[PDB]
Parts: structure tokens; sequence; C-alpha cells
């Protein structure tokens, strides 16, 4: 019996995307897995024993600490054989980290004020928790940088951390779409033969620089600019968002949409994915825009910009971050059709020659062993 731990589950995160493929990967080589989430929304493989942990409190934290006794108590009176967290907090025989490292973004970014809070000591306390020294939970990295953090804060012993390989879904390949997808797929979501499709993926717009690439587009030349859409697609609220669309002059550009099952088919689709993020653990979109052929402008904070750089398919935007820069690369890549098609073979080529895919099975390893 294999229990996993997440708060939320919901088919538009990528820590639920990467919970659903390690938890069926496990359950598929004969494991019976069990689901303990607050929340589930979506379909659920008939192979999970799900089961739903009722909270009651005010405020995530609150709910967060409920949670974890109340699975706890569950576990006391029906033993599981391993604990697999996807969210950081007590009892885990092993942790996947979809986060960043808590103590450094509030050491880096936050004050005194910030730290005062209920909010602050709980998300301290169950990261502590987790990779303090002294516990045997096995910790799944997705990053060096986030070793680094942790290790910094924590000084967690360096054989408790496994880098995996990053885990894209296949069915994002640009060798896997139907024929003429990006002809079928632009005519699908009514974009003409010569406009420009910018795309940008994620349910955080906010944390992912939604605002930055509205800018970016609204910075364009008037007759470039009134060729060129932004597809925003998540689970996100847009209000904020419309209303810098407005203010910029933009507002007819920018398309907005809650969280979409077809990502596959706006990456066949699309010109550019945008995504200069403020913060980003990793970044699956950005891999998946390699596999799919789809040049990427981000930005290097992401753990996972590198592989744009490393598949030579995109620019990755310095810190600390110029929108001026985002601007003039945008303006560039878009009126340099030969520069855009180049880096696309580019990101093709390296979606056929390296591991983007093997996570899942790594993760599977680490969870099954012994
Ligand atoms: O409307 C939508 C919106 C998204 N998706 C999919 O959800 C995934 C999003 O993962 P991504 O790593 O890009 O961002 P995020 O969800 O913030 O992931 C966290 O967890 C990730 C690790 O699990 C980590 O990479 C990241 O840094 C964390 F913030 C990716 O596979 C999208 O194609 C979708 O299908 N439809």
């Amino acid at each position: 019996i294999v229990a996993f731990c997440l708060y939320k589950y919901f088919p538009f995160g990528g820590l639920q995307r990467d919970f659903m493929r390690i938890a069926s990967t496990v359950a598929a080589r004969g494991h019976h897995v069990r689901v303990y989430t607050q929340s589930w929304e979506g379909d659920c493989p008939k192979a999970f024993e799900l089961i739903q942990v009722p909270v009651k409190s005010h405020t995530n934290h609150g709910r967060n600490a409920e949670y974890y006794a109340w699975v706890q108590n569950h576990l006391k009176e029906h033993p599981a054989d391993r604990v697999v967290g996807f969210n950081k907090m007590p009892g885990l025989d092993v942790y996947f980290a979809a986060d960043v490292c808590y103590a450094e973004k509030v050491a880096q970014e936050k004050g005194f004020l910030y730290r005062l809070t209920s909010r602050y000591r709980h998300y301290a306390a169950f990261e502590r928790a987790t990779f303090e020294q002294g516990k045997s939970t096995k910790l799944m990295m997705l990053t060096d940088k986030q070793i680094a953090d942790f290790q910094k804060h924590y000084q967690t012993e360096p054989e408790r951390f496994q880098i995996l390989p990053p885990g894209i879904y296949p069915d994002r390949k640009y060798s896997e779409q139907i024929p003429n997808s990006r002809e079928i797929y632009r005519q699908k979501n009514g974009i003409k033969e010569q406009q420009n499709l910018l795309l940008q993926v994620g349910s955080d717009f906010g944390r992912k620089g939604v605002d930055r690439s509205i800018e970016a587009l609204a910075s364009l030349p008037e007759s470039l600019r009134h060729n060129t859409l932004l597809f925003v697609v998540g689970q996100d609220k847009p209000r904020k968002f419309e209303a810098l669309a407005e203010k910029l002059g933009v507002r007819s550009n920018v398309h907005f949409f809650s969280g979409r099952n077809d990502v596959s088919e706006l990456m066949a689709a699309a010109d550019l994915l945008l995504h200069p993020a403020y913060q980003e653990a990793a970044g699956i979109v950005l891999l998946e825009a390699i596999t799919a052929g789809l040049p990427v402008l981000t930005t290097a904070v992401c753990g996972y910009a590198h592989y744009i750089a490393d598949a030579n398919c995109g620019t990755v935007i310095a810190e600390p971050f110029s929108q001026e820069q985002l601007n003039e690369v945008l303006r560039k890549a878009l009126t340099q059709s030969p520069l855009r098609m180049a880096w696309a073979e580019n990101a093709r080529h390296y979606a056929d020659t390296q591991d983007l895919y093997s996570l899942p099975e790594k993760a599977a390893d680490i969870i099954t062993g012994g």
C-alpha cells in the first residue's frame, strides 16, 4: 500500500500532473495506491483509493494542518507501507519537490512584517519537518538550485536528495501530433494564417508574469501588434490582467481561458511560448514547448530556463528582469521568421535526443524501492 498526500488535485497544475503520472506508474506495477486530498477535481483512475479529508479552518495554512492531523490518524488505523507527499508536511517517507524552498524565498524577498504571520510560521514549520536533519524522508528534486537552497537553510544530509529527469507527457511532442496539426489547430482556435499567436500556459497568472507578457505585446509596433494575439491559459482569475490589457490598449489582442485540456494542440498552433515568470521551481510548460517544436521566451529565475538555452530554441531573459529587453526580444523574434524557424528545428532536435520524459519511472523506483 502506497499512500500519496497532496492538498488539492485538479487537472491544470504541474504538481498534480506529476502526481497523477507517478501514482499511475506505481499502481501499474501492482501496488495499491491510496490518495488523501482536501479536494479532487476531474477524473480519477479507477485503480486509486481516493479519500477526501474533511477540513474546516478558514485559511489554507490552517486547513493544511488539519489535513496532516487527519491523515496521520487515518494512517494509524489503516497503515500504509510508504507515504509519499507532494506537499511539504511531517510524516513523509518520500517528498516530491514541486515547490521552491520557502525559507529562501522569504529570506530573499520578505521582511519582518511578513514573518509576523501564523501563515509564515506554518509553512516554515512544515518545510522544516520535511527537510531538517535527522529525518529519513527521501527528497525527489527537480533542480540543483532547489538542492542548494534547501542545503543552505536546513543542512539536509546530501544523500537524501535525488534529482529527477523531467517528466513531460509524450502527447505534447510534435511527432505525436496528427498530420497538419499546425493548420488544423490554428483553424480550430480561430487563428489566421498570417497572425502571430503568443501562448502563455499556467494556473498562476501573477507568479508567471502574465503582466510582463501583456506589457511586451503592447510594446510592439502598431502593424505588428495588430497581427499579434496572446492566449493566456490556466485555472486562475483573469480580472487584474484584463484591466492591464485595457490600460495598454491591447484588450482585444489578449484571449483568456480557464484550465484547458488541449495544451498540446495550442502548442502545435502557436508561434511563441511566453513565460516570463517571477518565480518557478522548474516550469514543465517550458519543456513541453521544446517537445512541441515551439520556441520560448522565458526568465532566468525559472528552474528549467537553462533548457531553452541548452536546446537553443529561444531566449532566456536575465536577472534583474528588464521589460525593455523582453520587448525587444519579442519584436525581433516576431519580425525574424528564419530565427523562429531555426529555434523550432532546434527544439525538435533536442526533444528527439534528450531525456525529458522519464521522471515518473525514476520516481516510482524511489517510491517502490524495498
Ligand atoms: O490550463 C492548463 C494549465 C496547465 N496545464 C498543464 O499543467 C502543467 C503546469 O506545470 P508547470 O510546471 O508549467 O507549472 P505549475 O502548474 O505552476 O507547476 C508547479 O509544479 C511543477 C512541478 O510539478 C513545477 O514545474 C512548477 O515550477 C510549479 F510551480 C503543464 O503540464 C501544463 O501543460 C494544462 O494542461 N492546462
